[PDB]
């Protein structure tokens, strides 16, 4: 369940969250597969509740009504279409697999779900599965809500209904094989691998005997006894009873205190600086780096959702986003997941943005085609954080200096850091309010490189800046703090 079943090379996977299944097909073979892109992360491809106050939004996902491959990204053979043309790139799948519940308990019943599936919440009706009340964990949870109260209590954590969502009862063999139907349809489909939401909410166990029940990769892309990837959503930044490593027996984890401590360091709040990244990873305190999945941002925190943090850095935040996101793809520790986002009308009062709710771009609820632009941005409020040449060519960055050592780390006691990875791969970030200037040890083998922050390589030269090493392996480095993007990025590929 740890390995991520990319092809050699790749190393990261973007989340195109709430994008349509024909957009992900056609951004595999126009984008990821040429940009050297691990793969995807789809929004959860399960039938859900058609949410109509507020107006759908972004959250009816996380309310499962059915199993059906039927959503507002597309129907099943769209999905199966797009599973196809994506590994057929070796470009891999990554399902968001919403297994800890159904809708909301307060739901009405009826027919307002994706497929048109009748449900009814009130009495535990979920036909199309089928569940009934049999299924949920009613009569388990202790609380005199039904709903989670106290996350000092691990027990109701996992049996009770987390804001009101129906909790199903996975200690149920009939549950367990319910969901295990569905994630096999999707394994032999040609999916990779999954995100598995609100595993906090799980027991350990349970989850383990989901797993027991699944197939192995699709044996046309995936070499024999391929087993898929998972990554569960576990919020821990500690001083709780339940902790991330309690999952480490079925996969990877999210490792939230990675994006809350990096926005910290490069919002420069809480006193912290650049230079004390220099033992970024398990000495922050982090899990293993064999276990963890890093990001930014996630769909949730971008927003105040989940965990949230004020020091969460996203796309609004764009100059340091893409610093947080280069030091991030640069840095050894863990398996990387970039995020690709939309924009909504973020309005705050008080202190909190009362459209955080705001689902994709839609005309009447039918969601936005994914244009791209001349530039290779893209229309119809896709903000396409992927496409941003800051962050694609540090995804490459990545694949080019897989395996090699973090080493060659320089700092100036302040916010001007850089730092190697062996041979292969040099980064200079300068986040102070003065110019970084100076020549350093780069580790690399004497020549021109093109910065790939500032621009790209082609046709033998360079379109923005350029770095020359000497025979001794040093370059000169100058940034400005006045600069747009204030890091230069330099790798064996990008060297002339
Ligand atoms: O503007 C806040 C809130 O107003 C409406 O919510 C109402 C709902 O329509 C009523 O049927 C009842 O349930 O009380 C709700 C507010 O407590 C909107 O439906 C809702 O989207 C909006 O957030
Ligand atoms: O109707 C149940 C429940 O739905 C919404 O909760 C969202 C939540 O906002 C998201 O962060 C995410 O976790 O998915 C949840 C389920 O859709 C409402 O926000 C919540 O108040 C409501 O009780
Ligand atoms: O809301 C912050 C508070 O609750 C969180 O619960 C999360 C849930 O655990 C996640 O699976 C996420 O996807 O949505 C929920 C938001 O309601 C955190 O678990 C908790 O640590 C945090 O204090
Ligand atoms: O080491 C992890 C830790 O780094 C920073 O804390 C210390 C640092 O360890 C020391 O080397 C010292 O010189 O400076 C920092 C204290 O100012 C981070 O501030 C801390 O958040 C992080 O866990
Ligand atoms: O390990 C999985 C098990 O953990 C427990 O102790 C729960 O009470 C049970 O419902 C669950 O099946
Ligand atoms: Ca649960
Ligand atoms: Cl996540």
């Amino acid at each position: 369940q740890y390995s991520p079943n990319t092809q050699q090379g790749r190393t990261s996977i973007v989340h195109l969250f709430e994008w349509r299944w024909v957009d992900i097909a056609l951004e595999c073979e126009r984008y990821l597969a040429p940009k050297g892109f691990g793969g995807v992360q789809v929004s959860p491809p399960n039938e859900n509740v058609a949410i109509y106050n507020p107006f759908r939004p972004w959250w009816e996902r996380y309310q499962p009504v059915s199993y059906k491959l039927c959503t507002r990204s597309g129907n099943e053979d769209e999905f199966r279409n797009m599973v196809t043309r994506c590994n057929n790139v070796g470009v891999r799948i990554y399902v968001d697999a919403v297994i800890n519940h159904m809708c909301g308990n307060a739901v009405s019943a009826g027919t307002s779900s994706t497929c048109g599936s009748y449900f009814n919440p009130g009495s535990r009706d979920f036909p199309a599965v089928p569940y009934s009340g049999w299924d949920f964990n009613d009569g388990k949870c202790k609380t005199g809500s039904g709903d989670i109260e106290n996350y000092n209590d691990a027990t109701q954590v996992r049996d009770c209904r987390l804001t009101g969502l129906l909790d199903l009862a996975l200690e149920k063999d009939y549950v367990r094989s319910k969901i295990a139907e569905y994630m096999n349809h999707l394994i032999d489909i040609g999916v990779a691998g999954f995100r598995l939401d609100a595993s906090k909410h799980m027991w350990p166990g349970d989850i383990k005997a989901i797993l027991d029940k699944l197939h192995n990769l699709n044996s046309n892309w995936f070499p024999a006894g391929s087993k898929p990837f998972i990554y569960q959503e576990v919020i821990d930044l500690g001083g709780e009873p339940i902790k991330s490593s309690d999952y480490f027996g079925n996969g990877r984890v999210t490792e939230f205190k990675y994006g809350a401590k990096l926005g910290t360091v490069i919002r420069k709040w809480n006193g912290e600086k650049m230079s004390y990244l220099k033992n970024w990873g398990e000495g922050w305190g982090f899990m293993p780096s064999d276990r963890a999945l890093v990001f930014v941002d996630n769909h949730d925190n971008q927003r105040g959702h989940g965990a949230g943090g004020a020091s969460i850095l996203t796309f609004w935040d764009a100059r340091l986003y893409k610093m947080a996101v280069g030091f991030m793809l640069a840095h050894p520790y863990g398996f990387t997941r970039v995020m690709s986002s939309y924009r909504w009308p973020r309005q705050f009062q008080n202190g909190n943005d009362v459209n955080d709710w705001v689902g994709p771009p839609n005309n009447n609820g039918v969601i936005k085609e994914v244009t791209i632009n001349p530039d290779t941005t893209c229309g119809n409020d896709w903000v396409c954080e992927h496409r941003w040449r800051q962050i694609r060519n540090m995804v490459i960055f990545r694949n080019v200096v897989d395996g090699q050592p973090f080493t060659n780390w320089y700092d100036n006691g302040s916010n001007q850091v850089a730092f190697g990875r062996g041979n292969r791969g040099f980064i200079v970030f300068n986040n102070d309010d003065w110019s970084f200037s100076l020549t350093l040890q780069t580790g690399l083998p004497a020549g021109t490189y093109c910065d790939v922050i500032s621009g790209d390589k082609i046709n033998g030269n360079c379109t923005g800046i350029k770095i020359y090493v000497s025979d001794d392996g040093k370059a000169h480095f100058s940034i400005s703090n006045s600069a747009e993007d204030p890091f230069i990025a330099i790798h064996a590929e990008s060297k002339l």
